[PDB]
């Protein structure tokens, strides 16, 4: 192990957490269950939910959550590096503050004129809804990645992941990202994200996914994708078979791709096999556990283990932090 193996690139947000009943939804055109981006109607929400609703402030993004729990798990500080933007607030500290707590090596880009997105986290019985107010993050321009620094911790990575999330801010840097890790024989990965991924940016993921050398997602991401493509079935299976054998650049890793299913087992599609591999997961009796999953997933990805072993990480983090939420961090990780 050595600092800078690992870059993501993704949306860094605050999350404004509640609990709220249906007419709050109602509201604001939200449905349960979902993932969306805020438009001007949703605005008005993230200050009623901190001062009408006691919303709770976590540190957020799909990519950033991810790393912070490979961080926790590796214990060896700067082993990850982040790249998105965010403003110059308070909202960006709290970011800061606990991304580098863990031993992530933050390479934000500066907003001096949008602040600091958030996410909107509504609880509501066992449902949650989520709406991504990205400002901030929006403003991440390639020539971030173009300073001498920056351009030193690319090419030196081993390592890249990117959420679908991040295609809204720049599609552009993870393609590019992409084809340069295929070029040099490095591995790329990304997550679907939510169901309006493949639905808002179906030719992007085309274009990016010959790159691929493991896709992420959960179930109801899986169908979603399986719908845009004309795949005529909801089989989880199937999808995954179709998705892992479509044409990849670097021919020398086969695809994996990876589909969760909450509490059901996970499953691993291997591009070049037809037979689907499962990881069942205790039922337990929460925030970002998809994310947690990733995290522990390159945690032992990094450590050069098998997929066996990062799918078993995964779950294991993702159930650690459904139990102890942020305190998780604070613990020794026993894996
Ligand atoms: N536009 C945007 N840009 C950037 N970020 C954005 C964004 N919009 C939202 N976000 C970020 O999204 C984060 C929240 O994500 P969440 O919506 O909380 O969920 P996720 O991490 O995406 O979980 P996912 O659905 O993928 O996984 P699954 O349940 O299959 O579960 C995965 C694993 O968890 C475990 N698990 C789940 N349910 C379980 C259960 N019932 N029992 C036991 N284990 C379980 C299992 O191991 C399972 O495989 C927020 O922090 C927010 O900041
Ligand atoms: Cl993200
Ligand atoms: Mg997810």
């Amino acid at each position: 192990l050595r600092d800078g193996m690992l870059v993501g690139l993704g949306n860094p947000l605050l999350d404004i957490s509640a609990v709220v009943e249906k007419d709050l939804l109602n509201k604001y055109d939200m449905q349960p269950n979902n993932a969306i981006l805020a438009e001007e109607k949703h605005m008005p929400m993230y200050q009623e939910l901190i001062e009408k609703y006691q919303a709770e402030y976590i540190a957020g993004g799909s990519v950033q959550n991810s790393l912070r729990v490979a961080q926790w798990i590796l214990q060896r500080p700067r082993t990850a590096i982040f790249f998105g933007c965010v403003g110059q607030d308070e909202y960006a500290r709290i970011l800061e503050e606990r991304a580098t707590s863990n031993g992530v090596n933050v390479q934000y880009q500066r907003s001096a004129t949008s602040p600091t997105g958030t996410c909107a986290v509504l609880v509501t019985g066992t449902q949650r809804s989520l709406c991504a107010n990205l400002a901030a993050a929006n403003d991440f321009t390639p020539e971030h990645l173009r300073s001498d620094g920056n351009r030193a911790y690319l090419q030196g990575a081993q390592f890249f992941y990117v959420s679908g999330f991040f295609f809204t801010v720049s599609f552009e840097s993870a393609l590019s990202v992409a084809k340069e890790a295929a070029a040099t024989g490095r591995m790329f990965m990304m997550n679907l994200s939510a169901p309006f991924v493949p639905q808002f940016y179906k030719n992007n993921l085309e274009e990016i996914f010959p790159y691929v050398d493991v896709l992420f997602g959960n179930e109801t991401e899986a169908i979603a994708l399986a719908k845009e493509f004309n795949y005529g079935t909801e089989d989880l299976r199937e999808i995954g078979k179709r998705i892992a054998a479509l044409p990849k650049e670097n021919g020398k890793r086969k695809r994996i791709v990876i589909i969760t299913q909450g509490s059901d087992p996970v499953l691993l599609i291997e591009a070049g096999t037809d037979n689907v591999r499962e990881f069942p997961v205790q039922k337990l009796a929460t925030n970002g556990a998809g994310d947690a999953f990733v995290g522990g997933f390159l945690a032992q990805l990094l450590q050069s283990r098998t997929v066996d072993v990062c799918i078993k990480c995964g779950i294991w983090a993702a159930r650690e932090i459904i139990q102890r939420s942020g305190c998780t961090f604070e613990g020794e990780p026993s894996f």
